């Protein structure tokens, strides 16, 4: 009985890094980190860089399949200044820390020999406005798939991968809770492309971002876990950001650890959880490689496809 | 506004054969033209033979992208006496030419300079027997995607694509209706399998064949055209296989032209078209390459994924 995957442990695993080298120091690491998440440069050394090292392997191999589809066509040929951006999506639930494992990889790639200019787009930008999401009826799905202009989202990608100079993303405020008026993210031929969302895995009916994605990274925990990483970040941001009198969420600075633990479950229970079952965990079986995380946040299993 | 399609017409995309060699005679087309099917060795020269090259320049391509990832997990290295098979998905609806797409194409492939094993394995094989179509009541949604033992298909396709010695699928009797008592189709570390099947280019919360496909073929035709084929194939069939006395649907070399237009009217509208409107159309944005037929069986048009 094979398999189309091979699993690992961090043992396994840390062993792949050969050679490649740690550019990253404390504190650039800690830039990256985002609230809750425990990543030390051990991580970054025995679980990041293996990774990097992988992708780089196929960022090489996945060309050649390029060139032979222009060959065929007997075109032109890539100019080298200009290859074929590669596409890397990054998937996961709502707290799960995709946010640091993308900022992470992303600043391991644009330490590598040509320095790569390595972007790194979140789908949250392509969230419908809340007064769109409101005449949808859809203000209590907001990260559900259907919250999301995917037409929108699809031709940002789909624009950047074919070449373009230049794609406009728009822009998401947490705090404001709301796409911000007139602000665009200018993504400009890169040579990598990190995605970042939910749902970037999705498959149907259409062509999809997954379906642009030369590699992807599914970052997984249990599902106990997960909850237990958002309600605790709940509480925590009654200091941090719910604390800004603009934050749309201000009135929960005041909650008490067990007024803001029933609230932030209700939450986790009417939203997230059931996006992460009906939506995001139905994707995990097509990431290149799924990050396992223990409850301490720390990744110690790998499954990799190697078909 | 770009796109990861590019469009072809049949002159555009003749002048991609460059030099490709025809290996094949009129008698050996004939013996690979399925009941209806028009194809001429015109037809495999404009058509046929730049895919053929196409594919050839990806089989290379490809092996490169399993190499890398071999190499990444410091591994033995493929030895050239069994590479990572290549898998081609061929799709599209009942009475399409999907058939004799399929074996055209495994004729001129096998004719390349080493004489790579092609295997050709249809997903009929793969449906449940009739009586476990009957318990799950499913005897009039056959080719439906939940008529098939997917687990079983997805088995057998993972096993060879992972380097297996060999596989067995079950093997389909058109003519007896079912799935044949204690036969089986041996394939064994194939170069090069193709698996022809409705439903093959279907995605889903688990990961499928789709999904290994090196490669896929979508066989086009406007609705109306198909249906048309597919009656005119009905009536024709009354003196060729509906004539035999095993036939399942030996009462049908009896009826009239119009009761059997009636017949294949009414099977077409309640079974096949809604399985095409349902499940198969939705599955041709993903194919690698769309062959538009005319009402002539033509292919005229293609639509290649450049992305
Ligand atoms: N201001 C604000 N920031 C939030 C809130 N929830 C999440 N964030 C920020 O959004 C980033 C993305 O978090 P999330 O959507 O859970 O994705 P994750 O990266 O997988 O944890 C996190 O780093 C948080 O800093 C919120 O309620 N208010
Ligand atoms: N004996 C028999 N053969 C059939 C029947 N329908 C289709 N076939 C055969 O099955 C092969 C597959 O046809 P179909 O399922 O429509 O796939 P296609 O190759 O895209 O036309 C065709 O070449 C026919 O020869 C049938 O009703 N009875
Ligand atoms: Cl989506
Ligand atoms: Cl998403
Ligand atoms: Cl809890
Ligand atoms: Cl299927
Ligand atoms: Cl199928
Ligand atoms: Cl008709």
């Amino acid at each position: 009985e094979p398999s189309p995957y091979v699993e690992f442990d961090r043992r396994q695993w840390r062993a792949l890094r050969m050679s490649t080298p740690l550019a990253l120091t404390e504190e650039e690491l800690v830039g990256l980190r985002g609230l809750g998440e425990q990543i030390d440069l051990l991580e970054v050394e025995e679980v990041y860089l293996p990774l990097a090292r992988l992708i780089h392997l196929q960022v090489a191999a996945r060309q050649r399949l390029f060139a032979a589809t222009a060959e065929f066509l007997g075109e032109p040929q890539q100019n080298p200044d200009r290859p074929v951006p590669f596409i890397i999506g990054v998937a996961g639930s709502v707290a799960v820390g995709k946010s640091t494992t993308a900022r992470v990889l992303q600043a391991l790639l644009a330490r590598w020999d040509h320095h790569p200019r390595v972007d790194l787009v979140t789908t949250d930008g392509f969230l419908y406005p809340n007064a769109e999401l409101q005449r949808r009826n859809l203000m209590h799905r907001k990260g559900f798939p259907e919250s999301y202009n995917r037409r929108a989202l699809m031709r940002f990608v789909t624009s950047v991968k074919s070449g373009s100079d230049y794609a406009c993303a728009p822009v998401y405020s947490h705090l404001h809770y709301d796409i911000i008026p007139g602000a665009e993210q200018v993504v400009r031929h890169p040579d990598i492309l990190i995605l970042e969302g939910l749902n970037v895995l999705q498959t149907g009916p259409t062509l999809m971002v997954s379906d642009l994605f030369d590699f992807s990274l599914y970052v997984d925990a249990r599902i106990e876990d997960i909850e237990q990483w958002y309600v605790s970040r709940f509480l925590a941001m009654r200091t941090t950001a719910f604390a800004d009198p603009e934050s749309h969420f201000h009135h929960y600075a005041a909650f008490s650890d067990s007024q803001a633990v029933v609230a932030a479950r209700e939450i986790w229970r009417t939203i997230n959880r059931p996006n992460l079952v009906e939506n995001i965990l139905p994707t995990r079986p097509r990431a290149t490689l799924v990050l396992r995380k223990d409850a301490d946040h720390s990744i110690n299993r790998l499954r990799l496809r190697k078909l």
